[PDB]
């Protein structure tokens, strides 16, 4: 809508007030006119149909429980859009400063989350096992990690590729985590995930294990289900990353940790570089050493370290 920039106020899902970017013609819409070509935030009014009808609200104030959703969603696109221009010179998921659109209140208990190929799309969850998904940053910058994804490697999503293209996610939306710095972790979702139950999350980086996951290539899903376990074997990937970053011995194999910065650079230069919608692990190990090796030198701790933390997961 065309209008000026103004700034509103409201509360997330977890109760914290933020401000948020708005636009003023007649009623005070969620469109953020400061980042890219905007981003838009829409209401789907509990229904599937998409995108749903630009959030309009009357007095610039967004405290009702129902605005919630809505002012994480449009939020934390904010943050994720920052963190990819900030950290990687990347102006919005296409690289060309496309419009980031949102919608919120998708569909009646939905405990779910998504890129639908031109937008994300959140449900509100049936308050048990999730409450609004908007309140993650981790899920928020998981779903535009796809959208980056897609505009570069452009991963299928199935198999090894598949898993891969999850990992990726799953990464950079734990990476935009630390860089928001509100209690940041290497698990996925635990914010918005069961209320009634301290300490648990969707997966964990750091020990795949923990919610049944393979954190060894030797461990791989090899059935159907999932598009043959995308976010299944994505915790093969996800423990190599937290090695990459944080150090350990794992299997007997150590790792000199280098640090969450490097990671991501190493990882951003890989996906937007080396890999191709068909690659597999071995190949994600191929790109990622080349990737250290462009950034630091081939006789680098970086370059090690990234052999190390493959090794220990068993990708040749
Ligand atoms: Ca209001
Ligand atoms: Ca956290
Ligand atoms: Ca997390
Ligand atoms: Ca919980
Ligand atoms: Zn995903």
């Amino acid at each position: 809508i065309t209008g000026t920039s103004t700034v509103g106020v409201g509360r997330g899902v977890l109760g914290d007030q933020k401000n948020i970017n708005t636009t003023y013609s007649t009623y005070y819409y969620l469109q953020d006119n400061t980042r890219g070509d905007g981003i838009f935030t829409y209401d789907a009014k509990y229904r599937t149909t998409l995108p749903g009808s630009l959030w309009a609200d009357a007095d610039n104030q967004f405290f009702a429980s129902y605005d919630a959703p809505a002012v994480d969603a449009h939020y934390y696109a904010g943050v994720t859009y920052d963190y990819y221009k900030n950290v990687h010179n990347r102006l919005s998921y296409d690289g060309n400063n496309a419009a980031i659109r949102s919608s919120v209140h998708y569909s009646q208990g939905y405990n779910n989350a998504f890129w639908n190929g031109s937008e994300m799309v959140y449900g509100d969850g049936d308050g048990q096992t999730f409450i609004p998904l908007s309140g993650g940053i981790d899920v928020v910058a998981h779903e535009l990690t796809h959208a980056v994804t897609d505009y570069t490697a452009g991963l299928i999503y199935q198999n090894e590729s598949g898993a891969i293209n999850e990992a990726i996610s799953d990464i950079f939306g734990t990476l935009v985590e630390f860089y928001a710095n509100k209690n940041p972790d290497w698990e996925i979702g635990e914010d918005v995930y069961t209320p009634g139950i301290s300490g648990d999350s969707l997966r964990s980086m750091s020990d795949p294990a923990k919610y049944g996951d393979p954190d060894h290539y030797s461990k791989r899903y090899t059935g159907t289900q999932d598009n043959g376990g995308v976010h299944i074997n994505s915790g093969i990937i996800n423990k190599a990353a937290y090695l990459i970053s944080q150090g350990g011995t794992h299997y007997g194999v150590s790792v000199v940790g280098i640090g969450r910065d490097k990671l991501g650079k190493i990882f951003y230069r890989a996906l937007t570089q080396y890999l191709t919608p068909t690659s597999n692990f071995s190949q994600l190990r191929a790109a990622a050493v080349q990737s250290a090796t462009d950034l630091y030198g081939s006789t680098s701790q970086e370059v090690a370290s990234v052999k190390q933390a493959f090794d220990a997961v068993g990708v040749k």
